[PDB]
């Protein structure tokens, strides 16, 4: 369901691992979902069809 990765602050992207490959998606522009911290945990949720670059730690 959920595929983890790390985010790029400069690009506001999430690079997530899914089925043995890396996939680069834009994070949201939303204040509390954008990549705030370089290399922060992000997730692509394939159930909800969402990206979050502020994954709860
Ligand atoms: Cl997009
Ligand atoms: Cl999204």
């Amino acid at each position: 369901s959920k595929y983890g990765g790390e985010c790029s602050k400069k690009d506001n992207t999430c690079t997530y691992r899914k089925d043995g490959k890396d996939h680069i998606v834009k994070c949201p522009s939303a204040d509390n979902k954008k990549c705030e911290k370089d290399k922060n945990k992000c997730e692509y949720d394939d159930h909800h069809k969402t990206v979050d670059c502020q994954t709860p730690v």
